């Protein structure tokens, strides 16, 4: 009947600084899965399932 | 009835700063999932499932 | 009945200064799937799944 | 009787990446010096004095 | 008699990401000497005196 | 009678990443002297004297 937002924040990243200084990265997948690297990474879902880094193995049935 | 949003901020990024010196970087998959390297990245989903970086291995059924 | 948005901000990247500075980037994809450098990437989906770096492996039935 | 430069920098700024986001910005000088936002300069001098950002006031003899 | 440089750096700058949000920014300099916001700058001086950001106030004799 | 540099790096800055979220800034100079907000500045001097922020007095004679 009555909402007031007023500079809500929700799901969010700021102000962030990063310094990545690397000489050598590998990745070797064989048929698996991999995820290297998320940085500054906002999400809001309604009403749904959210991920943000999920590596799933293999799936069967 | 009623909502009223103001200066709202929802799956938001913002003020970021990020340097990345590499001198090399190898990916090597082999029949599988790779996700590398995910920066400065909003989503926002509504009724839906929602994903960023997801590596999923190889579906069966 | 009412709905005042004002300066909402959804699923929004803003502001980000990125240095990358790399000497050799190889990737060697084999059957599978590769998704690298995803910077700067906003969406925004109504009634439906969202998905951002999403490498999904091979699907079969 | 022998110089082998190679590669060599000096004075020198490269990737460089910058965001300045100001809603408003003003200057008001009244009789002296302002110097006001210098990025990304470089100089060499050989044999004399060097100033980048110099505001000197006022010189009287 | 013999000199061999390789890859040398001298007064240099690099690989640098800045992000500067900033809703007002005043200066009022009356009579003196203002120096403001001196970013990513690289200098070199071979017999003179080097100066980057100096902000003298008045000189008189 | 022999100098072999070699990846030398003399007066430099490198891999530098910086975030300024700043809601108001004011400077308010009456006769002097001023230096804000030096960042990322390099330089090198060979037979002089060298200054990088340096505000200085009214000088008299």
């Amino acid at each position: 009947v009555l909402y007031v937002g007023s500079k809500t924040k929700e799901g969010v990243v700021h102000g962030v600084a990063t310094v990545a200084e690397k000489t050598k990265e590998q990745v070797t997948n064989v048929g698996g899965a991999v995820v290297t690297g998320v940085t500054a990474v906002a999400q809001k879902t309604v009403e749904g399932a959210g991920s943000i880094a999920a590596a799933t193995g293999f799936v069967k049935k």
